């Protein structure tokens, strides 16, 4: 069951990169 | 108590999807 | 060790609410 | 493999702190 949690963790990490990137876009835009 | 973790994670992901959608609206509204 | 993970999960949840709220502010602002 | 989870979580949180700071700059730059 540990490998099921690890899929989610990685998926969560991916989503965090995407959000961090969306935020940098918006930032560069405004500036 | 590994299921309780996987439940939390799943909740986390939903929040992240919502955050992601927020940034989409922010991008349209902006650029 | 499960209760150490649970502190982090909750802390992560908290931070997600804060970010979701920061995003709604920005959104309301722009609009 | 419960430590590997706690490591991931800690990584997640750092990302969330960074996202949080991004939204701070976005708010200043904007309002």
């Amino acid at each position: 069951r540990m490998k099921q949690i690890e899929d989610k963790l990685e998926e969560i990490l991916s989503k965090l990169y995407h959000i961090e990137n969306e935020g940098a876009r918006i930032k560069k835009l405004l500036g």
